[PDB]
């Protein structure tokens, strides 16, 4: 049976032994995939502002290096938003560490509002056609989305074309925004019948930014199946394949005879 | 102002003043546009199953003579679903009655599911590509959609394109999905920036269905704005343009750029 973990977390210490134990955890509960939030690894973005920028290198080259050798150590995946510190530019990826080496994937649409302006901050390149990123997890269809990206019909477009199973969604989502996200995923996943499971950091920030977590998983009808707390926790899944659901409302039988 | 009035109704009688009346009060109001629910000026779908075609033919050819006369005494513009009996089939369309003529839409994503195959009972025009029915009212920039057709991400990119300020949505929305219908056009209003009016029917059907009514305006910004109860009521929103929403989230600016 194909589980998944996620792990609501704060910035991560430097200490791997916090790490460690969850991904025993994982391990033992018969998970071989965990999926961490965004700015787990490193500091929240407004806290990368007030940072020197070897010191964000370090931050980044020491937890990417306790990620490859914990997945060695535990035969397990692990998917983490990661800043990459290249010279004096940033890139915003998401690293999907595999014991056998590291793939990672370039977030393709970036926030611009000047209070959060990613766009600005980080260098990453903006391809001419956005394609979502996809990976199958033993018999599952899986598909890597940010959390800023779920906002736009034309990667959910793809996920229904691509009858996808299970969308990851790492996000950093503010407390003020629980109801507007909980209602955007849910439509997301009745929609295009696909499972949601969406990762949130926990923390407060210097302007006092409240972090709330709330990692949930949504299955394909579009209903909450796990939610989770403001506290530090594991969300064990056990997601399940989209044909059943798809069925139901056959959004995508309607959807496939138009030309559009 | 540009302002809209909705009418919160069951299946309309053949003599019926609710209709004049409820358009008096609303050009007295300053209202120009007044918007009718699904399945108002006719009777409810599972009923039309058991009802002979000259008996529905009956019913809708009245009531659009009722909207042509209203619509002319009043001089507003009207919108109603409306059952069209033609010579071998039903139409379902949506009827934007105006003092100057009769405009029709004629919807294009139809039910399929058993309990309510809307797709087999009517003989609408199946289009091979989507397009949006759009009108400019007043100042407004505005979009006219089905219940149904509002699951469809390809009629939004379409809203969305055309810098949309209102998409009215009649419907016949039932109990079991009140949350779900809020959520679903919360989000559609938030993700493409544009103001949602969804007007509903109020009645209990043979089957023991239950429309709650429960009309509501939602705002640019994905907001609750106005909403109405479950008995016969009216509705009068002050649209704004959608233009300070799409600045603020920019939704439109990022995906133009592709």
């Amino acid at each position: 049976m194909s589980k998944i973990a996620a792990l609501q977390f704060p910035t991560l210490a430097l200490s791997e032994s916090r790490l460690d134990y969850y991904l025993k955890a994982s391990k033992d509960n018969g998970v071989n995939l965990v999926v961490l939030g965004e700015y787990v690894i490193n500091s929240f973005f407004t806290e990368l502002l007030h940072m020197p920028k070897n010191m964000i290198k370090e931050q980044s080259e020491a937890k990417k290096e306790s990620l490859i050798k914990l997945a060695k150590k535990y035969e397990l995946e692990i998917i983490a938003p990661y800043v990459s510190v290249e010279a004096k530019s940033y890139k915003k990826l998401c690293l999907k560490v595999t014991p056998n080496g590291v793939k990672s994937y370039e977030q393709q649409i970036l926030m611009p509002y000047e209070h959060w302006n990613e766009e600005k901050f980080f260098s990453n390149k903006t391809p001419s056609e956005l394609k979502i990123f996809t990976f199958n997890y033993e018999k599952l269809k899986c598909a890597l989305l940010f959390g800023f990206e779920t906002h736009f019909d034309i990667f959910w477009q793809q996920i229904m074309a691509k009858k996808i199973d299970l969308v990851i969604v790492p996000s950093a989502c503010t407390f003020e925004s629980k109801q507007r996200w909980e209602e955007l995923l849910k439509t997301r996943a009745f929609l295009n019948s696909t499972s949601i499971l969406r990762v949130n950091r926990i923390g407060k920030t210097k302007d006092e930014w409240n972090f709330y977590g709330d990692t949930l998983f949504i299955n394909a009808f579009g209903e909450i199946e796990s939610k989770l707390g403001s506290e530090e926790e594991m969300l064990i899944i056990e997601p399940k394949k989209s044909d059943e659901a798809r069925k139901l409302w056959g959004f995508d039988k309607i959807i496939k005879e138009f030309k559009n």
